[PDB]
């Protein structure tokens, strides 16, 4: 009844042209739950032989902000293996990082006020986004430094774009989502010796038995062939078009099926990727109360953001590494509970790991732009009809 009345509901979203295809994935420790739902097409654009290509389990599909999960579970295998301990300073293998000073505003010749960072930096910093990194976008002042071009001195240091902006505050003082995952994949790469690309294969994908997942697309002919394309929600019509737009924090391309292997060994507790008591670390809220304060503050105020997506838009959360934990229930039994993990992907994608419950969901989509009505509607009601199918059976 919930699950079916749950299928109703995309079968009649992809029939209205209201989204291009969704995938349902929905597994449980014990194997009881092994939910997978493909709907609709991979691309709006219609193909050569004037069909449709379907949305499948196997479609290599644009991550975004959903690999920093995967550039975490790396950094802790790092970690694991004695390569770095998490709370030593970063100034070994990130000493350009550690150079970095910090943005305090502008002076009335319009020329940038810099200072010396106090602090340091940590992997923890850096993968609780606590190190004082924001992304450019995010930040007023880092807005202001690259309209006035200040970025423009990076090219006589080969500072790559990505890595060249400065700290907008000292480590730990407040939460900002920022570059601090792409960072921690420099860490990892400067670690081992070894590009994110043969690190990811070697140690995520080779042990789990994945083949849809990489971070060099273009060299897979195999895997492009068969991808998704981007689809966007005209701000006007609300119609859908056809879009043609080495780093840690977005770099991957994964199927729905090969993402849900990764979080299924998270859930199980398997040990291969992380030992379980290194899985327990991420779920662990690691904010400090004045920070987790701030973040909730900042987070209720941002609903234009909305880092939560399906997630009530006011809540009691707290981050942890790899993602933001549930300090409360979100409906009691009925869904997510408490100590529940989750992050997202740009394209409407979400993935949740819900250990007290023993279940980890996710809803991969190919749909721009973020926090999508439809998008965010369907997947309260996907997770919502899963958990209320596995209490009753």
């Amino acid at each position: 009844d919930p699950v079916v009345l749950m299928e109703t509901a995309f079968r009649k979203a992809v029939e209205s042209s209201q989204i291009p295809g969704a995938v349902l994935m929905a597994r449980d420790a014990s194997g009881r739950l092994n939910y997978t739902r493909c709907f609709g097409a991979r691309t709006v654009r219609r193909d050569e032989n004037n069909q449709l290509p379907p949305l499948q389990v196997d479609t290599p599909c644009r991550l975004a902000s959903a690999t920093k999960l995967l550039t975490t579970i790396m950094a802790l295998q790092c970690m694991e293996r004695g390569l770095v301990r998490l709370d030593e300073t970063v100034d070994r293998l990130l000493p350009d990082l550690c150079a970095m000073p910090v943005l305090e505003g502008f002076d009335d010749a319009g020329n940038p006020r810099l200072r010396e960072r106090r602090g340091k930096i940590t992997l923890r910093h850096l993968l609780t986004h606590t190190s004082g990194l924001s992304y450019v976008f995010l930040h007023p002042l880092l807005r202001e430094y690259v309209a006035q071009g200040h970025l423009q001195g990076a090219e006589k240091f080969g500072i790559q774009n990505r890595f060249a902006p400065p700290l907008v505050n000292d480590p730990g003082a407040e939460w900002i989502y920022g570059a601090g995952i792409d960072w921690a994949g420099k860490l990892v790469e400067r670690a081992t010796g070894l590009d994110l690309e043969q690190y990811l294969q070697e140690n995520i994908c080779a042990p789990l038995g994945i083949t849809d997942m990489t971070f060099k697309l273009q060299q897979r002919p195999d895997m492009l062939a068969r991808r998704a394309d981007m689809t966007h929600r005209n701000s006007s019509d609300g119609k859908l078009r056809y879009d043609d737009t080495c780093f840690g924090g977005q770099g991957v391309f994964s199927s729905p099926g090969s993402y849900m292997k990764v979080l299924h060994s998270l859930l199980k507790r398997d040990g291969l990727l992380l030992q379980p008591g290194t899985v327990d670390l991420m779920f662990q809220p690691a904010l400090e109360p004045r920070l987790e304060e701030q973040m909730n503050q900042h987070m209720d105020a941002s609903p234009h953001i909305n880092y939560g997506g399906p997630m009530p838009m006011v809540m009691r959360r707290s981050f942890g590494l790899g993602g933001i934990i549930a300090l409360e229930d979100l409906d009691g039994e009925n869904w997510r509970r408490k100590g529940s993990m989750t992050f997202g992907g740009g394209p409407n994608i979400i993935w949740q790991i819900d250990p007290k419950a023993g279940l980890c969901t996710l809803v991969f989509f190919q749909l721009e732009p973020w926090s999508d009505p439809v998008c965010r509607d369907l997947t309260r009601t996907f997770e919502k009809a899963i958990y209320a199918q596995y209490q009753q059976g």
